[PDB]
């Protein structure tokens, strides 16, 4: 909930794909359904942020096939929420002196993805939560205390972002050793309130 | 153009409706075409940021009719650029040590508006400029040196935005007296480079 008059709430940016929405699992399911005669990458074996790059190494032309899954209509809309994600973000947004924004990057093909992200947020959080969406390819120009995001290296036009990036664990990043004092949120079952509280005055 | 390694470019946020895209003129044209037996507000007579509020005072039910224009498919996509806007922003983005983002708020009805804004940017600035779009209802959480925007009072979760708001003149705000030392950009013919240069190191 917002701070009082001209006051300062803790501001938390919550990533969408890989934090609220199960992009990796949705992708694998739809990939295997559309391309049942192609090899695929089990989630346990995922390495590196870019799915299409790993697929492109697995067999020639598979990068383009992988891309065609997330460029398809309904791919973003039909992603399942991560366990505990909707409940956690609902709770977080209800906390005193705490402003929550969903900060997400659309893919390059924009026919469906922006629309479907808004629709997904409306579905799981309600119409009033649409006010909290920030769509950007550059998260470094969004100011906050925290950014909870599964991408390991978040860069852009601002060399010194105001937020601390807490890495949200995903299949593609779970083995990564981070430079101290970078921190993780291992899942929504993990103690996200303690992370927030560490940044409060 | 971006700064060098970990370096700091001047960052300018450029609003879309009323700065790049002619929302007021597009609205009036389509309103009069769809509702030719209703009274309307000439641009010269526009007062206050919210078109639907002024229309709602003009005759009962006209607020809802006004809203139905911008909720229609193709309304955002078909807006004409303001004179000099595309040329100015192209030039600005080519300047050394200058990063330009288009920072725009979607309407509440999201079926068409986000998509059409991306499509409009692609049309006038090209595919590579899509990287520069930030869609948000709260501009105060986007950090920059300048925000060029026709809305007079830009507020949100950050009580002390990093940007200076330069008011871009529009029909609805042209008579407004601003509190010193608030500044205007009167049109894209006006000297926007001098405004940028005033914020450089
Ligand atoms: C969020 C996410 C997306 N992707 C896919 C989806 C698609 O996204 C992009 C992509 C690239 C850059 C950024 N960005 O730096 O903001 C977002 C998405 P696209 O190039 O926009 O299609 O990169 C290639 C593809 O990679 C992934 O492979 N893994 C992810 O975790
Ligand atoms: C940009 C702009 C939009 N409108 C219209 C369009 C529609 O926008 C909103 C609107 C409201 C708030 C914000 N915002 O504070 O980010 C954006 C758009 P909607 O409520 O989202 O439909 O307000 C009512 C309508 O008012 C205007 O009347 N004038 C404008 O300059
Ligand atoms: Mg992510
Ligand atoms: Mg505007």
């Amino acid at each position: 909930s917002n701070a009082a008059s001209g006051g300062r709430a803790l501001r938390v940016l919550v990533d969408m794909d890989g934090v609220l929405a199960d992009f990796e699992g949705g992708f694998l399911r739809k990939f295997r359904a559309r391309f049942p005669d192609q090899p695929f990458i089990a989630l346990e074996d995922r390495r590196g942020f870019w799915v299409s790059e790993q697929y492109g190494r697995l067999r020639p032309g598979l990068s383009e096939k992988a891309i065609s899954i997330w460029e398809s209509k309904n791919f973003f809309f039909e992603l399942e929420p991560l366990p505990g994600a909707v409940e956690a973000v609902k709770e977080m947004a209800s906390l005193q002196n705490t402003d929550v924004f969903i900060c997400t990057s659309p893919i390059k093909m924009f026919k469906y993805c922006p629309y479907e992200k808004y629709a997904w947020v409306e579905k799981y959080f309600g119409p009033d939560f649409l006010e909290q969406i920030v769509l950007t390819r550059d998260k470094t120009v969004v100011s906050a205390d925290l950014l909870i995001d599964d991408r390991p290296d978040i860069t852009g036009a601002e060399p010194t972002p105001s937020w601390e990036h807490v890495l949200f664990t995903a299949c593609h990043n779970q083995h990564l050793q981070l430079q101290p004092p970078r921190r993780r949120l291992h899942s929504w079952a993990d103690d996200w309130k303690a992370i927030l509280d560490s940044k409060r005055p």
